[PDB]
C-alpha cells in the first residue's frame, strides 16, 4: 500500500509531549512544596501526600477500560479526554486558593488523576499512528521524556514560584494563585491546540505494518482472558512484581523528598526542588544508557539483574549518607540513585514484553503501571508514617530492605529471552 509521511506527525507528537509534561507537573507540584500548603490549609502531611496519591489510585481501575476505549474509539477521543481533564483540574485548582478549600484542590488533582490515565498510553499509539520505522522508537521516546520532563519541572519550579511565608498568608497565596493560573492557561491552550490539530490518523499510512493493521478489521480482544494468561506465567508475575517496587520506591522517594530534606535542612525548598530536578535528569541519562547497552549486548536478565544491585547500593548510600549536613552530598546521592532507578524502568518494561510476546503488549504495560501504583501508594505510606515517627532513615531501610527483596526476586526469574 502507499505509504507517506506528513509534517503533522511532529506537531501532533509535540502536542502530546506538552499536554504530557504539564500533567506531571500537576502531580508533584504540591509534594515538593508540600510543608508550605500544609501551613496554607492548616491540614497533615498526609492530605498533601495524598495529593500525589491519587495519581496512583485512579489509575489501577481505569486503566483497563481506558484501554479499550481508546481501542474501539482511537486515539483522538483519548487525547481530547486526557487534555480536557487536565485543563479542567487545573482550573478547578485555580478556584481552591483558600484556607478552608483543600477539597477543591483535591477535586482538582482527582481531575488530573483521571487525565493522566488517557495520556501514558498514548506514547507508542501515536508513534505507530503517525510515524515512520525508523521514527517510531524516537517518537515513543520523545513522548516519555515529556513526562519526565513535566516531573522535573514540577519538581524544580514550585519552590521558587511559591515561596514559604507563613507570616504573610496574603503573599502565600499570591504566588499559589499565580502558579495555578499559569498552568491552567498552559493547560487550556495545549487543549485547544489538540481539539484544533490531533488528528486520529494520517491521510496515508507512515508504515507497511501500520497499513496492514488500518487495512485488517478489527478483532475483538478479551482483557481478562489475557490478564489470567499473564498472571500464569510466574516469570512475568516476579518481573511485574520487581518493576512495581522499584517504581513504587521512586513515588514514594518524590513524594516525600520535601519531608525527608525539611529534616536536616530546614530552609531549603528550592535544594529539594534541585535534588529533585537532578535526580529525574540523571533518571533520563541513565534510561538512555541503558536502552543502548541493553541493545548492545542483547542481555535482559543480567542487566537487569546489574541496575536492580546499582539502584539498591544508591539507595543504602543515599539513605546512609542523608543526615551529614551537606547538601551537595545529597545532591550527588540523589542523582545516582535517580540514575540507577530510572535506568531499571525502561530494561524491566522491555524484559516483560519480550516475555510476553504472544500476549498483547498493553494488557502487559497496564498490568506494570498498576503493580507500579499500588506498590507506589502502600510505600508512600508507609515511608511518609515511618519519616513522621521514627524519622526518615527509618523509611528509607524500609526502602532498602524492599529493594533487596526485589533483588532476590529479579535473581530469581528464569528467563531463556535474549534481546
Ligand atoms: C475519583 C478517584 C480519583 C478516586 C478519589 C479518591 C479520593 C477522593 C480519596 C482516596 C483516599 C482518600 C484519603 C484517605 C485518607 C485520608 C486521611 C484523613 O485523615 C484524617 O481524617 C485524620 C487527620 C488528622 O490526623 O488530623 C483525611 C482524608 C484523607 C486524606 C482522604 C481524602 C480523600 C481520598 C484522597
Ligand atoms: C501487581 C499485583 C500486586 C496486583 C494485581 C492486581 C490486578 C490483577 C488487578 C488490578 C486492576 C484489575 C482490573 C480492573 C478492572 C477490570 C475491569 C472489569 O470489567 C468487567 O467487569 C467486565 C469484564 C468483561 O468484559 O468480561 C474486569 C476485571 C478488570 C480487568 C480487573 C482485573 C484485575 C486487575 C487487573
Ligand atoms: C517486606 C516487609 C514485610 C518488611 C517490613 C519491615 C519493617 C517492619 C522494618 C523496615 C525498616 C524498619 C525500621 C528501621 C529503623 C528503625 C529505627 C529504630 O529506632 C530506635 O528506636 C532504635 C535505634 C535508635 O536508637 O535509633 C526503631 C525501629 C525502626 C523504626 C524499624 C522498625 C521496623 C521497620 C519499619
Ligand atoms: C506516572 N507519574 C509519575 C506521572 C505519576 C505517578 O503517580
Amino acid at each position: 500500500p502507499l505509504t507517506a509521511l506528513s509534517p503533522r506527525r511532529f506537531v501532533v507528537l509535540l502536542i502530546f509531549s506538552l499536554y504530557s509534561l504539564v500533567n506531571a507537573f500537576q502531580w508533584i507540584q504540591y509534594s515538593i512544596i508540600s510543608n508550605v500548603f500544609e501551613g496554607f490549609y492548616g491540614v497533615t502531611l498526609l492530605h498533601i501526600d495524598w495529593l500525589s496519591m491519587v495519581y496512583m489510585l485512579a489509575y489501577v481501575p481505569l486503566i483497563f477500560p481506558a484501554t479499550w476505549l481508546l481501542d474501539t474509539r482511537g486515539l483522538r477521543l483519548t487525547a481530547l479526554l486526557g487534555s480536557g481533564l487536565n485543563c479542567l483540574g487545573a482550573w478547578i485548582k485555580c478556584g481552591s486558593v483558600q484556607q478552608h478549600l483543600f477539597w477543591v484542590t483535591m477535586l482538582g488533582q482527582c481531575l488530573c488523576s483521571v487525565a493522566q490515565v488517557f495520556i501514558l498510553g498514548l506514547p507508542s499509539r501515536i508513534a505507530s499512528v503517525w510515524f515512520g520505522p525508523k521514527e517510531v522508537s524516537t517518537a515513543c521516546a520523545t513522548a516519555v521524556l515529556g513526562n519526565q520532563l513535566g516531573t522535573a519541572v514540577g519538581f524544580l519550579l514550585p519552590p521558587v514560584l511559591v515561596p514559604n511565608t507563613q507570616n504573610d498568608t496574603n503573599l502565600l497565596a499570591c504566588n499559589i494563585s499565580t502558579m495555578f493560573y499559569g498552568t491552567s492557561a498552559v493547560a487550556t491552550l495545549l487543549f485547544i491546540l489538540t481539539a484544533i490539530a490531533f488528528k486520529e490518523k494520517p491521510r496515508y499510512p507512515p508504515s507497511q505494518a501500520q497499513a496492514a493493521l488500518q487495512d485488517s478489521p478489527p478483532e475483538e480482544y478479551s482483557y481478562k482472558k489475557s490478564i489470567r494468561n499473564l498472571f500464569k506465567n510466574i516469570p512475568f508475575v516476579l518481573l511485574l512484581i520487581t518493576y512495581g517496587i522499584m517504581t513504587g520506591a521512586f513515588y514514594s522517594v518524590s513524594t516525600l523528598l520535601n519531608q525527608m530534606i525539611l529534616t536536616y535542612y530546614e530552609g531549603e525548598e528550592v535544594n529539594a526542588g534541585r535534588i529533585g530536578l537532578t535526580l529525574v535528569v540523571a533518571g533520563m541519562v541513565g534510561s538512555i544508557l541503558c536502552g543502548l547497552w541493553l541493545d548492545y549486548t542483547k542481555t535482559y536478565k543480567q542487566t537487569t539483574l546489574i541496575v536492580y544491585i546499582l539502584s539498591f547500593i544508591g539507595m543504602v548510600i543515599f539513605t546512609f549518607t542523608l543526615d551529614l549536613r551537606y547538601i551537595i552530598i545529597v545532591f550527588v546521592t540523589g542523582g545516582v540513585l535517580g540514575f540507577f532507578m530510572t535506568g531499571y524502568l525502561p530494561l524491566g518494561f522491555e524484559f516483560a514484553v519480550e516475555i510476553t510476546y504472544p500476549e498483547s503488549e498493553g494488557t502487559s504495560s497496564g498490568l506494570l503501571n498498576a503493580s507500579a501504583q499500588i506498590f507506589g501508594i502502600l510505600f508512600t505510606l508507609a515511608q511518609g508514617k515511618l519519616t513522621s515517627d521514627y524519622g526518615p532513615k527509618a523509611g528509607n531501610i524500609f526502602l532498602c530492605v524492599w529493594m533487596f527483596i526485589g533483588i532476590i526476586l529479579t535473581a530469581l526469574i528464569k528467563s531463556d529471552l535474549r534481546r
